[PDB]
């Protein structure tokens, strides 16, 4: 059921700016296996908290 394109989805959905958006999805772009993708879909949870303070 959930994919890859989901996340990217998930990116392209909250109010993020154009640097960030850009640098991150190159990130995730740059993902292989999984605990380390999940890693980095961590660090865009936190980004939003961030950015939303």
């Amino acid at each position: 059921k959930p994919t890859m394109h989901s996340l990217r989805l998930v990116i392209e959905s909250s109010p993020l700016s154009r640097a960030e958006k850009a640098a991150y999805v190159k990130s995730l772009s740059k993902c292989k296996t999984d605990q380390e993708v999940k890693a980095v879909m961590e660090l865009v949870e936190e980004d939003i908290e961030s950015l939303t303070n």
